[PDB]
């Protein structure tokens, strides 16, 4: 019931063979620059090599919030369903920037998202519990539906000690449940202002960048990935806020919600702040 068209009961294995009307209904799903995919460090590429696309300047997403430029999410609200996206008022000033195809171009973030008990990338092979993606469009595009996108990915592993933000995020929306303020399959609840810098991105800025897709249908490849490779920590007492929360919205959601990772194909994957 939270997606339309598809679910995540076979991971993805099934998108691009959907079809109705005798017509496919994911066609770019069969792309060959597709996402997620496995991170090998050992064959990252110096980001030099890299034709098209340079390292990201993170600017006002790497600077505290409480700084003058360093950016907070305002106005943030949080949906109540699978992947638990969060929207807020969009960032205006020290926005991130990539030069692709030779243009500096600014990154607005249009919300974050969850990939909840398997993390769609992998890291040598390894899932992790929780995956973060941030999802940044590129400043005034030509057209929406076709715009130059850039997400930033976050891994968080199994520890003893949780994450403070997903410990505010789960202490809230269980006061507001508790309370009777808030609904599970509510969207657009209000939540607190954050920090990118210090809730959100983790403690290195290493990342692997390479050049995919959106990893839900229709799979557009128009994204510049960026996965930071040092992970946060979760706890499984922190993992439950998920299941609670996607259960509680649909009873027939997934609650792993992640796609297969895909063929890298003819792609190579890039090591920054290495
Ligand atoms: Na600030
Ligand atoms: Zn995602």
């Amino acid at each position: 019931n939270p997606n339309d068209g598809y679910d995540y009961m076979q991971h993805g294995f099934d998108w691009p063979g959907l079809q109705e009307g005798g017509t496919t209904k994911y066609p770019a799903c069969s792309g060959s620059n597709q996402s997620p995919i496995d991170i090998n460090t050992n064959q990252l590429m110096e980001p030099s090599s890299r034709s098209g696309t340079s390292a990201v300047s993170l600017n006002g997403l790497n600077v505290d919030g409480a700084q003058a430029d360093g950016i907070t999410l305002t106005n943030a609200k949080v949906d109540l369903e699978q992947g638990m996206k969060v929207t807020f008022d969009q960032p205006a000033a020290n926005l991130p920037t990539i030069e692709i195809g030779g243009t500096t171009k600014s990154f607005v973030p249009i919300q974050f998202h969850f990939h909840h008990f398997l993390s769609e990338h992998t890291i040598n092979g390894i899932h992790y519990p929780l995956e973060l993606h941030i999802v940044m469009q590129e400043q005034d595009p030509a057209d929406v539906a076709t715009a130059q996108l850039a997400v930033i990915g976050i891994m968080y592993k199994y520890s003893e000690n949780g994450d403070a933000f997903l410990n505010s995020l789960q202490t809230q929306i269980e006061g507001k449940i508790g309370d009777g303020t808030a609904s599970y399959g509510d969207t657009g609840v209000s939540i607190d202002n954050i920090n990118v810098k210090t809730q959100l991105l983790p403690s290195s800025l290493k990342y692997a960048g390479y050049d995919g897709s959106l990893t839900t249908p229709g799979c557009d490849e128009r994204v510049k990935w960026h996965v930071f490779t040092t992970p946060r920590e979760v706890t499984r007492e922190q993992m439950k806020l998920f299941v609670d929360v996607t259960m509680g919205a649909h009873a027939g959601a997934d609650v792993v919600n992640n796609r297969m990772i895909q063929d890298l194909g003819d792609r190579e994957v890039y090591k920054y702040n290495y």
